[PDB]
């Protein structure tokens, strides 16, 4: 009997010359920059989950999200398949605001600090920045080392 | 670091039947499947899919519809198999047995799932309902799935 896939959301506010990231202040991935998101709850849609996490973590509200990717992840030593649903936003309401969990900061699109993002980001950001959609899977040894991956555009 | 190896799979899916091939040798011998194989350097995925369909079944098509993307791994290897799945409806020629595949039509309510790869039981319903999908399956061995993700795109 099977180990369950667990669902997560990730939102990247991607405007014409900049992307909003947040420095994670505690918990899983603390000390790296990332988009906003977290676990999708039982009883909520993925997109409602994404909007909720963007609001709680950054203080931003959105009318529209655009779904851009689906990437699953696994780590050696864990039975859990992490199933991450990735969205973009452009127009937003509110001002980026520091939360308990995240400190938002804008980055120019040619000045993304990839050394301080999850390692996978370096592989799929190019598709994200080109407004493409994609599916993939990454197998990690640990927080720093990818063992293998699959990634391709969907169209 | 491994990158995944690319494969194609083509299901000739008509209103009340689907064409499968019994694999005669190699990896998956003795199971029914669609037609396909390794995508080669220097050909597109879709051209690879047409190529394998022709080589294995003698059928040629004009149009393939992209249906799904599924990655696969087996416990105890970093190798990832990356399968791009396509449908076809109209085909030219006569399904003929090759060295690799024995083609047969199945009515859609009579697909022999026990003799397909185990994952097919999970994604065939999406295929049948014309839904596009992405997924990943981790296999303990050729009969046993440990873990999977599968979602409409
Ligand atoms: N960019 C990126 N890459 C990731 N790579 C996976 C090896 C961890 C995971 C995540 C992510 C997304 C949503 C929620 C959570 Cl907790 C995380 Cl960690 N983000
Ligand atoms: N239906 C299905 N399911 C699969 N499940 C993976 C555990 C093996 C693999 C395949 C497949 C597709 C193209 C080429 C080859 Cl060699 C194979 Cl084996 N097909």
């Amino acid at each position: 009997h099977m180990s369950t896939s667990r669902l997560y959301t990730l939102v990247l506010v991607l405007q014409p010359q900049r992307v909003l990231l947040g420095m994670k202040k505690r918990g899983f991935g603390a000390g790296r920059w990332n988009g906003f998101g977290g676990k999708v709850q039982e009883g909520e849609t993925i997109e409602d989950g994404a909007k909720r996490e963007l609001l709680e973590e950054s203080g931003l509200s959105v009318d529209t999200l655009h779904k851009v990717g689906h990437i699953s992840f696994e780590f050696v030593g864990s039975p859990e398949l992490m199933d991450v649903h990735i969205f973009s936003a452009d127009h937003v309401h509110g001002t980026p605001t520091e939360s308990e969990e995240m400190r938002p900061q804008w980055f120019q699109l040619d000045q993304i600090p990839f050394a301080d993002l999850w390692p996978d980001d370096s592989y799929w950001f190019p598709l994200l920045l080109q407004k493409k959609k994609f599916c993939g899977h990454f197998k990690f040894q640990d927080q720093d080392t990818i063992l293998s991956y699959s990634l391709r555009e969907v169209d």
